[PDB]
């Protein structure tokens, strides 16, 4: 068995490296995936904001979010990683540049993860959706 | 007392709803952060740094929502040392406009000597903003 913290550290490494197939390898086949965003299509400006429940869906998310950002001006700064049993919360800030508009933005985020059998089963993002939306609108 | 005991008491007092008694749990100086742009359509969205400012924040959130159509749920309380994160969701109706919204939130707290020294809220700012705009 691998600790929750080690599993979370590996996920954060793979997310920062960016490859969607390699990130999704860390998720269970079925994933509880939630984003602190309203439902709908948001006039098309944030296409990765959709409902997901599968490893294949997770791979699609990380593909889309990469395609919509300038890779060399985008990153997530992690301030702390809290771990309690099988759960963890990653606290940080998105420092990204939106591809279509060129606007840089900062968005605080908390990422709540659950791990079982070394795989991520839950990935719930709480982030400044207003700031992200404004950067792409 | 423990971090979790302090957090559990804060949840009790938030549910009781008295802003003054909620603020009693905070240090005189507080690290306050909200997952909102640094740009008053939503009346409580502003910076704070003191216990008195916390009391006013909880007074404003009560006043500006339609109480009989509003509810809060706590899904999980994670605790790691001096830090804790409360995960949940608000299902409220904006007072000025009557429009309902739902806003998942993660509340990051730090406790030192039984007082809350840090209160960092991560929530669906877009959903709240739309309800009040």
């Amino acid at each position: 068995m691998v600790s929750t913290r080690e599993t979370v550290n590996e996920l954060l490494r793979r997310i920062a490296a960016g490859d969607p197939g390699r990130i999704a390898e860390l998720y269970a086949e079925e994933v509880s995936w939630k984003l602190s965003w309203p439902a709908g299509d948001h006039m098309g400006v944030v296409p990765w904001i959709q409902q997901r429940s599968t490893r294949a869906g997770v791979e699609e998310h990380f593909r889309l979010i990469a395609d919509h950002h300038v890779a060399k001006q985008s990153s997530a700064e992690v301030f702390s990683v809290l771990v309690d049993g099988a759960d963890a919360v990653v606290l940080g800030e998105l420092r990204n540049t939106a591809g279509p508009t060129g606007r840089s933005y900062e968005a605080p985020f908390a990422l709540h993860l659950t791990v079982e059998n070394g795989l991520v089963t839950r990935h719930h993002v709480y982030e400044d959706s207003l700031a992200v939306f404004r950067a792409f609108a």
